[PDB]
Formats: C-alpha cells, sequence, structure tokens
C-alpha cells in the first residue's frame, strides 16, 4: 500500500496473508473455512495466516491453517485478468473471536464515488521497493467506469473496477493482490492489477466481487 497509514493490530480482521515460506498475497475470510484471493495469486502449498499484523513477528492472535484445496475461477483470463477470483479452502474451521472475523459477500454493487478500505502487507513505494511488516491501510474511492476505461492502454471488462487518485500518490501495490477492498460493509474488490502503484493516470484495477457471488456461493455448497 503507498500513500497509506499503519493500520492498528488487528482492526482489520478479514484480512489474511497467504504464505508460501513467505507472504505472497493476501487474501480475505469470508466464512470460517473460506478464503477469496486473486487468481492470479495461485500457487500450490499455501498456508493461511489469521489474524496477522507484524507478520514477522508472532505476537499471539495468529491463526495458521493450511489450505486444503484452491479453485480458480472457471473463466479466469490470466491474458486480460478478467475473472481473477480464487477460493482457496482451509483445512479446519478458523476460530471466529474479535481479532478473527469473516467479512460478508454483498448483496448488491457498490456505487461509484463511494470510500472503500484497501489493505495489505505489500510494498509502500512508488518509486523503488519497502516492504512493511505491520498491515498497511487506504481509503479511496471508486472512480466512474469513463475515468477506469480510460485509465489503460490495456484491456479493461465489466468484472473490474477502479479505486484511487488519478493525480497519484495512493494505492495499491505489489504484495497486496488478493486481498480486501471493503465498501459499504460488504467485500467488494479484489487486489488485482495496476501499471506500477500510486502514478499518475494509474489507479488500481480490482476483481468485481458482486459479480461473482452465485459462484462462490454455488462452490462452497459443494465443497
Ligand atoms: C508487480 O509489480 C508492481 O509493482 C505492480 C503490482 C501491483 C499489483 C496489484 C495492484 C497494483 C496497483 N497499482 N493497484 C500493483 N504491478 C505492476 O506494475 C504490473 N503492471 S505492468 O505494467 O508491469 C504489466 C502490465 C501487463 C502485463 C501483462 C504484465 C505487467
Ligand atoms: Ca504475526
Amino acid at each position: 500500500i503507498v500513500g497509506g497509514y499503519t493500520c492498528g493490530a488487528n482492526t482489520v480482521p478479514y484480512q489474511v496473508s497467504l504464505n508460501s515460506g513467505y507472504h505472497f498475497c493476501g487474501g480475505s475470510l469470508i466464512n470460517s473455512q473460506w478464503v477469496v484471493s486473486a487468481a492470479h495469486c495461485y500457487k500450490s502449498g499455501i498456508q493461511v495466516r489469521l489474524g496477522e499484523d507484524n507478520i514477522n513477528v508472532v505476537e499471539g492472535n495468529e491463526q495458521f491453517i493450511s489450505a486444503s484445496k484452491s479453485i480458480v475461477h472457471p473463466s479466469y483470463n490470466s491474458e486480460t485478468y478478467n475473472n481473477d477470483i480464487m477460493l482457496i479452502k482451509l483445512k479446519s474451521a478458523a476460530s471466529l473471536n474479535s481479532r478473527v472475523a469473516s467479512i460478508s459477500l454483498p448483496t448488491s454493487c457498490a456505487s461509484a464515488g463511494t470510500q472503500c478500505l484497501i489493505s495489505g502487507w505489500g510494498n509502500t513505494k512508488s518509486s523503488g521497493t519497502s516492504y512493511p511488516d505491520v498491515l498497511k491501510c487506504l481509503k479511496a474511492p471508486i472512480l466512474s467506469d469513463s475515468s477506469c476505461k480510460s485509465a489503460s492502454s490495456f484491456i479493461i471488462t465489466s468484472n473490474m473496477f477502479c479505486v484511487g487518485y488519478l493525480e497519484g500518490g495512493k494505492d495499491a501495490c505489489q504484495g497486496d493482490s488478493g486481498g480486501p477492498v471493503v465498501c459499504s460493509g460488504k467485500l467488494q474488490g479484489i487486489v488485482s492489477w495496476g501499471e506500477g502503484c500510486a502514478q499518475k493516470n494509474k489507479p488500481g484495477f480490482y476483481t468485481k466481487v458482486c459479480n461473482y457471488v452465485s459462484w462462490i456461493k454455488q462452490t462452497i455448497a459443494s465443497n
């Protein structure tokens, strides 16, 4: 997260770290057994880490639970990043408490202009590289279709939305991928892609979670 702030320990209790010997992506706990992340974060050997603040120190509120299976969206297109969503099932149920909690799926899509919370342990620099050990947070608005479409030379689909500031300085970044965008109290986005981080006229692109609720519910009903 570039241009954000230290969240405070366990203030974002649905935020998870995905660990394959090291932190590589974020995710969101949606119930005691399932995490939503980005399809581009797929890999084998995932351990889900719940209740984290400092990812490099055991502070006492963590739950480390291995993934049993990962399910990439059936239409995920790595060429275009269309349908950049993945479900991760836990080998055992998380113990839900004040510091480890689920975030609900949306009933309706969030509206342009809504302020959202984006969080993660990703790079904090627009130029260069600095990784924080504690969880970082950013509040930023959903952009119009017009601004989002015109914001990249690359292909933009109806399953993506933009959040941030066209003037630059505030954005998600490398290592934030897969993590949550919470708007109107529900999980509305997944950190998906961007051109660099926090650059002028180059906002973040996010998976539009409200388009996937049927697939998520059907999938978790049978796995
Ligand atoms: C990988 O390095 C980076 O610093 C950012 C990471 C990133 C990840 C998620 C969200 C954001 C964000 N700013 N909201 C940033 N990604 C890139 O900079 C990748 N862009 S890119 O322009 O380098 C690029 C473009 C197209 C292809 C096929 C591959 C790579
Ligand atoms: Ca820790």
